[PDB]
């Protein structure tokens, strides 16, 4: 549960809430060096991320707004489907005003300060990125619930879990990735995981398990093929995916 900012926006974070920040902080900068893509290591550092306080959300927002128009919006711990992508929709990327506890620090299912604020918004700091998250959103309206089951799982498998083969090599770009510290190691390290080329109607044919280090992993050769993707009509590619059938897990 979530903490009510006041008129101006700050929220009255007290020392514990702040060490936990601290250890999660700490612990994922040291692991980012060979994994995380370009366009995430100097949106963090555009974003003004101390690894010290909880961020207050005015002064992110406002650092986040002048590279691409985006900003924060606090909200509380549980907000749905839709109201997730009528805020992106609107260019405002949600965050919950309460962190993980001590208990809960390796993994956890439902996304708090640290997830959104270190794993998500730093990539919304890249033009073309920030502009695809936001005619994603956008497009998700346009599409009955119906559809949205599998524009959830084109979503996990981009600004979640996704992956850019650079000329330096693999990194990853997805908010899921660079907030867990075993997802970053493995996602680009072990020898397990299959990763694909990102291709639009493969992704819409695979299956995922939320709790579970990921068996696969889409690779994109720059975040232009995101934009490409959404500015030709999805729709087709969902058509066609269900078509062909979905395909057979590799998890259980």
């Amino acid at each position: 549960v979530a903490h009510v900012p006041d008129a101006q926006g700050l929220v009255d974070y007290s020392a514990q809430e702040n060490r936990i920040w601290n250890i999660l902080f700490e612990r994922q900068l040291k692991l980012l060096p060979g994994r995380a893509c370009d366009e995430f290591l100097s949106g963090l550092q555009t974003l003004g991320l101390n690894s010290s306080t909880i961020p207050q959300l005015p002064e992110v927002s406002e650092r986040l707004k002048a590279k691409t128009g985006w900003q924060v919006a606090p909200v509380a711990a549980l907000i749905s489907a839709r109201e997730f992508f009528e805020l992106l929709a609107e260019k405002y990327f949600p965050a919950a005003t309460f962190i993980r506890s001590e208990e809960e620090l390796d993994y956890v299912q439902e996304p708090d300060i640290f997830h959104e604020l270190f794993g998500h918004c730093p990539m919304l700091t890249d033009r073309v990125y920030a502009e695809f998250v936001h005619d994603y959103a956008c497009k998700v309206l346009t599409f009955p619930e119906q559809d949205w089951p599998l524009l959830q799982r084109m979503f996990w498998f981009t600004v979640e879990f996704g992956l850019i083969k650079t000329p330096k090599g693999l990194r990853a770009y997805g908010g899921g990735i660079l907030s867990s510290i075993s997802e970053t190691v493995y996602c680009v390290e072990s020898d397990i995981p299959v990763r694909i080329l990102f291709d639009p109607v493969v992704a819409f044919r695979m299956p995922y398990r939320i709790d579970q280090l990921q068996p696969v992993y889409f690779v994109i050769d720059s975040y232009q093929n995101l934009y490409d993707f959404v500015l030709s009509d999805m729709g087709k590619f969902m058509d066609r995916a269900r078509e062909l059938g979905e395909l057979p897990p590799y998890f259980d």
